[PDB]
């Protein structure tokens, strides 16, 4: 016997009512600005299937961000433009600002407004309480809006989230995970960064929905107030979830289990054991202490539950008190 269905208890259906021009990414033609309008400048950073590059608009004198992708699949590019055009304007998410071609050898781009990233390190030392505050309500914004739109992001993780702290101003970025959310859909648990994705992913529960992006945030806001980064290190897959059962406890992971009728590897209950649920207060100590708070505590227990369908929406987390200050 399989596992019991599930669907998003929130914005099940907005894909449901939109057009299918909206959410049918594969039938979306595309519309190429200029390449000759941009010159890099440098390297920032590369991934598996692109690079990016620090890139000057020379119409404008502009610096963006150019994302060459290297030549995979059309349908995973087709996607990703298709979402970041649906979510352009939205608070916090990053800007695409245009999408090129190269006319000879057929390779694809896409440029983005450019943010000046604050350093982590300085971050590190720097962020206060309210710092905190202010900017996972920033995040919330943007995550509440691609849900309400019918997306979810699947790799929420603090290197996605840049903020450029003199300005204070915070995007939520690579969007090359995301994908329309339709519901009983099974989806790929091959997601998110290993530090941060749900138990769902890691019990290989494919019928998953936005809660998926509430556990990552949930991972970000405890790494950030206990001063521990990642929170949860597993050295892998299986290591990962053992790292979330000894503070969540075994108990109610195989009660989540048991919820779904989900069948574990056998040798992941061997490894698993036995855990006590922790108290979030066993990780507060004097280095941490003026991070943390009584509704910091109570909001990060209503992010990190095993049960995807009983985690606090995007929109709930923001009316938490822990946001009063900042609301
Ligand atoms: N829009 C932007 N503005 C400035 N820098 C950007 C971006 C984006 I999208 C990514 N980066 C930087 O490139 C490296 C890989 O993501 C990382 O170092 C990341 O900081």
């Amino acid at each position: 016997s399989g596992p019991v269905p599930s669907r998003a208890r929130v914005y099940t259906d907005v894909n449901t009512h939109r057009p299918r021009e909206y959410w049918d990414y594969e039938s979306h033609v595309v519309e190429w600005g200029n390449q000759d309008d941009y010159q890099l400048v440098r390297k920032l950073g590369r991934g598996k299937y692109s690079e990016v590059f620090e890139a000057i608009n020379i119409t404008n004198n502009e610096k963006v961000v150019v994302k060459i992708l290297k030549p995979v699949k059309k349908k995973k590019i087709k996607r990703e433009i298709k979402i970041l055009e649906n979510l352009r304007g939205g608070p916090n998410i990053i800007t695409l600002a245009d999408i090129v071609k190269d006319p000879v050898s057929r390779t694809p781009a896409l440029v983005f407004e450019h943010v000046n990233n604050t350093d982590f390190k300085q971050l590190y030392q720097t962020l206060t309480d309210y710092d905190i505050r202010f900017y996972m309500y920033e995040i919330l914004k943007a995550l509440d809006y691609c849900h309400s739109m019918g997306i979810m992001h699947r790799d929420v993780k603090p290197h996605n989230v840049m903020i450029d702290h003199e300005h204070r101003k915070l995007r939520l970025i690579d969007w090359g995970l995301a994908e329309f959310y339709h519901p009983g859909q099974e989806y790929n648990v091959r997601v998110a960064s290993r530090y941060f994705k749900g138990p769902e992913l890691l019990v290989d529960y494919q019928m998953y929905d936005y809660s998926l992006d509430m556990w990552s945030l949930g991972c970000m806001l405890a790494s950030m107030i206990f001063r521990k980064e990642p929170f949860f290190h597993g050295h892998d897959n299986y290591d990962q979830l053992v790292r979330i059962a000894k503070v969540l406890g075994t108990e109610d992971l195989y009660d989540y289990i048991d919820k779904y009728n989900i069948e574990l590897d056998p040798r992941f209950n061997d490894i698993l054991g036995r855990h006590s649920r922790k108290r979030w207060e066993r990780f507060v100590h004097s280095e941490n202490q003026h991070l943390v708070s009584p509704e910091a505590l109570d909001f990060l227990d209503k992010l990190l539950r095993y049960d995807h369908q009983s985690r606090l929406t995007a929109r709930e987390a923001m009316e938490h008190p822990y946001f009063y200050t900042v609301v």
